[PDB]
């Protein structure tokens, strides 16, 4: 609704509709701030006159196509990226509906940052954990909800490791 | 040392050395995230291959040239921008040496975001207050340090207003 992506070679061009200049800049800003990491597309150019962002085309399958086939190693890698975004202070949003926004090949790429916001304690990992439990039925809410409460309280490396192992044992 | 700025018409073009590629992305990222506000330059283009950013040239005088002539209303406007950055979670850095990075005309523009970082409680306002007191000698360190300690504890609008009025009274 906010934008259209067209693929031209190995580049994806995301053009926002004119009403959504605000989201255009958030996408450009957060992609720029995440270029030191390998879990976002490369950013090649921005054109505010056309509200166009030129970026790397990401080959692979969206998570919604493979979520039930994914092994524990791969899920752990996705949890690491959510945790990284938590630590960076970037709340990507809609991480409980990542169906079309995590692209899986030999690597894991997150796409679509146009709703990102800065926050002290982001909800990337716990939004994703709701999705993960919704698709894999790892456990009942009361157990998952307790696990998310403990991570949120501590919110350090130790709290994360406990959540990580306590999620992945279940698979 | 990180970059060279050249002015071509109404555009300032900043080119980084390759060693400072990640400062290029911070400048691009934070300028992008601040385009919804009027206190940064407009961003026009990025070129990651050349590490070049094209933005608005800002007409006006740097704060170091006018700091002792600035009235209380104008200082309050600069304090507001620091607070805004604090609230947004963006620590610009080097705000205790803003000498060439606040440009004052009819409006107030902050420039140079290449050292910015995200954090829960940024130090923009407490860094700027140290500079402000250093140039205007408004109060003794111990009093300022007491005022800054209280602002950092509360860190809400109320804490800010108390800081704001208690700074501006001295002129």
């Amino acid at each position: 609704r906010h934008s259209v992506v067209r693929v031209e070679g190995d580049r994806a061009i995301k053009q926002f509709f004119p009403a959504y200049r605000y989201n255009f800049w958030k996408e450009a800003g957060f992609l720029s701030l995440l270029q030191e990491f390998d879990f976002v597309p490369r950013l090649y150019s921005i054109n505010p006159e056309k509200l166009e962002i030129e970026m790397e085309f990401i080959e692979g399958r969206p998570i919604k196509d493979v979520i039930n086939e994914l092994n524990s190693e791969t899920i752990g890698r996705i949890l690491d990226i959510c945790r990284k975004l938590d630590v960076l202070g970037i709340q990507k949003e809609e991480m409980n509906h990542p169906d079309r926004h995590i692209i899986i090949s030999d690597r894991i790429v997150f796409i679509d940052f146009e709703r990102g916001v800065i926050k002290c304690r982001p909800s990337n990992l716990t939004q994703f954990a709701v999705y993960l439990n919704s698709r894999l039925r790892l456990m009942k809410n009361e157990e998952l909800k307790k696990l998310l409460r403990e991570y949120k309280k501590g919110f350090d490396d130790e709290s994360y490791r406990e959540l990580r192992t306590q999620i992945l044992q279940y698979m």
